[PDB]
């Protein structure tokens, strides 16, 4: 751990981490369906839809142990209700024992296989009646069809959308969270190996969002990096996090320029999970940290360059320290997996590197810098360097690359790059089993002869190519030789918009291609 | 039919050359283990290295010993295999007549890709341009399967062929082919001529400025080369297209001084049909933007000519299917033409039109009137009781920001379409991908007053939005859209590609 | 105290002129009843025409000599109209065959003059004033004036007749010369007798505060800046104290502090405070924005029209507070006491620069996500207000070049007033009316207040979703005032004169009124 320099002793000198969330407190039970429901104390949900009917009519299909609450539930009862995508309804009622109750449910559609999205949507309608409530138990009641994936996901998102960050709240706060979840659902006993997978995913996600809402005076490259070593020494990870000294004995030039105009030296993560039973998988996971992107010289003073949300320059770097918890925590065999993360900051001083500056990459690549904005591909491109040279099979990394991804796949699916089948395919189906969609593009080699340079090895950007994201990848083309290798730009997802924070995208990603190989 | 004119020198008609010089040239494939022989006109070598850039090394017993001793090793040292460098030299063969003899490098990758084997021809074409003599002999001294065989004949055809229509103030007649197995790219040669003609074609039309190429010029081209195909052809007016309440593609074309035309070109096969296709091209002949006019840097009005490529790729596959004569298939062409123009007549943002389905549609911006006109234009698809619809569109220009200038973008609502197209994208060479139709997008679709937004005011995601909207307007067919908004301009030469013609044909013979 | 420097050519301290020609200038003011005596330099009648549109000129004053008072006949000014601004000038000897000029300045046919049209006619005589070498003007006051207005005439004529030549070196004016004597004539003179010497004070307030202001930033720096305001109160025998970056520290003001984060100079807050001799019923707190340079941070002025070349003037609202501690501890009111605030420093771009984003603290424990880094000057005012309002006062009125809206709004005239208190408002547009310095009082909607809820902080900086920065920067300013009658004058469209090239000096006058009519 190295000391965070500071300009006003008012500076911060951490970034503050909640490891303990009330969703750790929750008592999580579940009941097979076919041995009826007990409407306990709290609130009590049915998950229903109406397949073939668009907004049809909702219709309670299993059995209720309370003779007053099945009367209440019955068929001649829920016919004023219809089960539209996202509507919600409460009930209040006395059971047999003259006990009030709270009971209602949320409309899942027709459609009968629900996608991500839709399964978002259902779940904020859940986070809704559970906000403004001060109930102590929630019960969910599974009558839609739903495989295990699914269902993990449903209890990921209920999990991280009912979770509220207030690190930074002083004068403001408010009201509680609940201590008990029950679900029941068909098939119960095989459904249920997936909850404490889901609450190890849960704070995978949530500790990435953590790190990349932190802002930069926060979140910098001595406080990034000293997160890292705190959180390898809770997971019993390997660490090492090279200082300028070592990375100028590597000879990482192009990492090294991106920072020179910060105040907060550069730092670079390398965490490390070995397996007990002998190694036959290798893998390094290579993430984009730039705790702020002023774009250098190249400053971000277009009206669209979104420069107040710079802070999430480093949601690549969050990604791969999300997946170290979760790959730490349950402990998969056989595998070596090594996260990695070249960190700095992208500012404009005296010192900064300049547009046109041509600068030397540890592998002898000579670049000339076109645009200083575009500081990823050139972290990256050390990092890559240095990844390979650790001997591995695969090299995947995430980066919050190119705006460009706005105009291409937009603000829901992430694009992949890659130059192997099965890496891409690998990742591809790692996307449907973790429900984090990611769509193939391709590295387009006729864009190649648009970065020769004129006087140094290979250009930075190009000079007509309007194509940033499939540009980039091909930058990073030039830095892995002989390995496998796979690029993940989550430029366009990684930050909710509407809801003004992070995704954590990524996490669930990663750590699900780990946990298949 | 008639053109309307502001004064008696506007342009009543599109020129368009039906006999270009490449169809004056007998081309001659030979096998490459009987030797080549130089007598007459210039031969060119195309040569690798695989380990390079190195040195050309030339295998052929060439029959004459003055350009044999030439071509000797320690005389090709000197000269290196980089993809595109070329050499040639003029010399006096054994009977004292001048002849010429070259190479072109292609690499060290064996196998060339689309892009790299359109490299090595525009160095060939490059010698053409500087030459006077009467015959060309190619000698492929690399690896090349039947496709990209085809692939190079017609890119050479297209690149050497020059449009001329416009100025004011030669070509070979013969061409020798020497590789292996001759007997199996002799089939190959006839069919670039005819997908050579067919992306020419396309050309002519697309590089044919919107003063010449109007809705009504447009439309008789297409009646003119449907006469001289033998298809059925129907073109639809105003007053009738009003009838079908197609409101979205008239809204389009009101502010224009050219009547709306509905292309409608239909190709029947001799054997029993088992497939029922429509293919739908966008028909802009120019583009002003509307009101949401194209000021904007970037926005490149001057070449908003290009803007009826999907129409022109149309039009040139009508040529190739009905030339080759493809059967087991029937095919509708079908483009809806227009203009969108400035005008006391126009479209304004904020109108709420219906479409002929019913839909009622909120104008969120007049540049976006593609989509309009292709909505319109998928509902009389579709009534035709079809297979397939396949349209393509220089729809968005978010496409040179997604996959650039090279690969076009294909969505579609099935998979089985879509395989077929991306197969056809590898035998035709015009290189295609695959992106998705993302429904989570699709509520930002959701207008306060219409049926449903012309546009979406937060997702920057333009194409996988419009895919979207059109996505609307299929109810029951499989449908694909190919947005050919980045491809279909060649920026660097400053003309058309002709892009989607051999696509959309080896779509249908496949 | 020490100002840093990156070579050894770079300014040191404020060039401040304290003794101006006009402090030389004898003023004397005699009835007009008694008849006015030309005899030497230049004397000039102020001459209207109720009702007639530009009508003829008719001097009304009884004037001592046979021969001017021949020239001022009516039947020889067919030819010179009372059109506002017009001025022409004369030649004549005089009954003892001595060479005189006169002339007049023609006042309309609007009975009341406005302040913009007293404006114009001040400066009409100061062109009469440039291009001649005079020793005495002669001012006979044949319109109606109030002493407010009397006053407001003779700060506008010092003002204006004033050249600052602290930065001309190879091109000073030679032909420059200044009258040592001022005549005034005017109807019951010994009413406005009492206004000369509180205009001359009035005058200096407003010319010290231009010279602040018209110094570069690089003259003009927190530390030299705080160090004229020392020199300042040590000439008037105030109170003074001066906050370093270590005091400002342990205050735990984080948002004065992160915006200067990024400077080479350090931040300075000035507390200048004047107590009354005898009981004191009003305490007050006097703020200026002091902004010595505003690149913007790295939200960069770089758009058309942000005009980053004039941002040397963002200090303009502590210049104010500090002319008007000149005027304060020069006439000396009393059963009041006053607090001269300003939270002084520099906004760079640097490696050490706060960014967009940042979540910093304020003094008062609130924490805000800044969302623009040239939003910086209520940032600094938040910390300065918290700091007011411990100092126990009745009134804090804090005077700012905030934001640039105003110019969409009021324009360059007239600026806007804010506040959460009614009386306090009333009493400034009432210092407004009697200090000749216009400003219109606009609303603070609280329905925009939920634009300002921030996802992670207490507080957003700015809205980003309502248009109307200024009024959005009046809700974050209030979020900081929690028990006391508030008021903020937004001056970023009044302070500088764009046509004339120059500061305006604005608030001042303003601010001292309210002092001295409470
Ligand atoms: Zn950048
Ligand atoms: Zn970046
Ligand atoms: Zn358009
Ligand atoms: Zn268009
Ligand atoms: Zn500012
Ligand atoms: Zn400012």
């Amino acid at each position: 751990a190295s000391e965070v320099p500071q300009v006003v002793s008012l500076d911060p000198t951490s970034i503050p981490i909640e490891y303990n969330t009330p969703i750790h407190d929750i008592k999580v039970q579940v009941y097979d369906i076919k041995g009826g429901c007990n409407v306990e104390e709290g609130l009590t949900i049915f998950l229903v839809n109406n397949p073939g009917k668009e907004n049809g009519p909702v219709k309670i299909s299993s059995k209720v142990n309370d003779k007053q609450v099945s009367e209440f539930l019955k068929d001649e009862n829920m016919e004023k209700f219809n089960v539209k995508l996202g509507t919600s309804k409460h009930f209040y009622m006395f059971n047999d024992n003259k006990n009030s109750v709270a009971v209602g449910y949320v409309g899942c559609g027709s459609v009968a296989d629900l996608s991500e999205a839709d399964m978002k949507r259902v779940v904020l309608s859940l986070v809704t009646m559970l906000h403004d409530n001060k109930l102590s138990k929630l019960t969910v009641v599974f009558e839609i069809n739903v495989d295990k994936n699914l269902f993990r996901f449903f209890l990921e998102t209920l999990f991280y959308e009912y979770m509220t960050d207030e690190r930074f709240k002083s004068t403001d706060k408010n009201v509680e969270y609940i201590k008990h979840l029950g679900v029941y659902i068909n098939n119960a006993d095989t459904y249920k190996e997936e909850v404490e997978k889901a609450r190890v995913y849960y704070f995978g996600t949530y500790y990435a969002s953590q790190l990349i809402a932190a802002p930069s005076n926060y979140c910098n490259p001595v406080s990034l990096s000293n997160a890292a070593v705190e959180l390898a020494q809770k997971l019993n990870l390997e660490y090492k996090i090279l200082g300028v000294k070592e990375l100028e004995e590597l000879k990482m030039g192009a990492y090294l320029s991106v920072g020179k105009g910060s105040m907060y030296p550069n730092k670079f993560i390398h965490l490390t999970y070995k397996s007990k039973g002998d190694v036959k998988k290798k893998i390094a996971l290579v993430g984009k940290g730039i705790t702020f992107d002023s774009g250098g010289y190249n400053l971000k003073a277009a009206p669209g360059s979104m420069i107040d949300l710079m802070k999430f320059d480093m949601s690549g770097c969050a990604a791969v320290l999300g997946c170290a918890y979760c790959v730490g925590t349950l402990k998969p065999e056989n595998v070596e997996i090594h996260f990695l993360s070249a960190v700095c900051e992208n500012m404009v001083s005296k010192n900064s590197y300049r547009p046109g500056d041509i600068i030397t990459a540890s592998n002898g690549k000579t670049i000339e810098v076109g645009n200083t904005d575009s500081e990823g591909r050139l972290t990256l491109a050390d990092a890559l360097v240095y990844a390979e040279k650790l001997g591995v099979d695969y090299i995947v990394d995430i980066a919050t690359l190119t705006g460009a991804m706005l105009y291409s796949l937009g603000t829901s699916y992430a694009g992949v790059f890659g130059n192997n089948e099965e890496l891409i395919n690998k990742i591809l189906q790692s996307s449907k089993t973790s429900n984090e969609p990611v769509w193939w593009l391709p590295i387009i080699n006729e864009y190649r002869a648009t970065l020769n340079s004129k006087y140094a090895d290979i250009n930075q950007i190009s000079s007509s190519v309007k194509a940033s994201s499939i540009v980039a990848s091909l930058f990073l083309k030039e830095f892995v030789q002989n390995t496998a290798w796979a690029h993940i730009d989550i430029a366009g997802v990684s930050w909710n918009f509407k809801a003004r924070k992070p995704k954590g995208f990524g996490v669930r990603l990663l750590t699900e291609f780990v946990l298949n190989d």
